[PDB]
C-alpha cells in the first residue's frame, strides 16, 4: 500500500471558495480536483461540491484540521481512501 | 483499515429513481451521492448515473441483494472500495 | 483484497479521444467510464476529463505504458486504488 491517500469531501456550495482558498495554501498539496455531485441524506437531498485531495498520510491531521476550520458552521462529510500508487504519465 | 466501505454503482438512467427509493429505505445508510458519468463497454457507449454509497461492511449483502432487485432487468456494474476513515468535519 | 484495481486518470480535454481509442483496443478491459471535473494545480486551474478504468493488477504495466504513449506531450495525473470487489448486479 501507499503513504499517499485520497481525501474526499462533500462540501456545500457556499464554503466552496473558502475550501479552495485553504487548499491552495497548503504546501504539501500538489493539486486537487473538484466536481459537482447530487447528495442525499437524513430524507432530503441537494447539490454539493465534491473535492478530491491527494495528500501524504503524514499530513492527514494538518489537512483535516485546516478544513475543519472552514466548515466551522457548515458540516461536511468526508472519507479517506487508500491509494496504491500515483504519479504522472508522459 | 475500516469497517466502512464504498459501493460504487453504474446504473442506467431509467432505474435511477428505483435505486434512490431502495437506498432511502435502508436504515444502515446515513446518506449517499449520485452523479452523471459517461460509460463505455463491449464497443458502444452512453450516459449513466453513478451512485456512491458508504455503508458498513457488515451490511454489504443486505445492500447488494436489495439493489440486485431493482436491477432485475437492468444490469448494473459495481465495485466496492475500502475506506480508511470517514466522518464529518465541523 | 482484490486482483482488480481502479486506474483514475486526469486527462486534458485534447487527448481525450486518443485515450478513448487506446482503451477500447485493450482486450483485458471490459469497459471504462469518464466524466468532467475541474482541476487545480501549481496555483492555476482548469477543466479536465476524468477517466476511471477497472483492470486486473496483472495488466497494470500494459495499461500505463499504453496510456503513457498518448500522453507523450500532455502529462496526465493518475492514481490507482484498490477494489475489494466488483461485478454486476441483476
Amino acid at each position: 500500500m501507499s503513504t499517499e491517500q485520497l481525501l474526499v469531501l462533500i462540501a456545500q456550495n457556499d464554503i466552496k471558495d473558502d475550501i479552495v482558498d485553504t487548499l491552495i495554501e497548503l504546501e504539501f498539496l500538489s493539486g486537487f480536483s473538484l466536481g459537482n455531485i447530487c447528495g442525499f441524506s437524513r430524507e432530503g437531498y441537494r447539490e454539493f461540491c465534491k473535492f478530491e485531495i491527494m495528500h501524504p498520510a503524514a499530513q492527514q491531521a494538518a489537512l483535516l484540521t485546516a478544513l475543519a476550520l472552514v466548515c466551522k458552521h457548515n458540516p461536511c462529510r468526508y472519507w479517506i481512501m487508500p491509494i496504491y500508487q500515483n504519479g504522472t504519465l508522459s
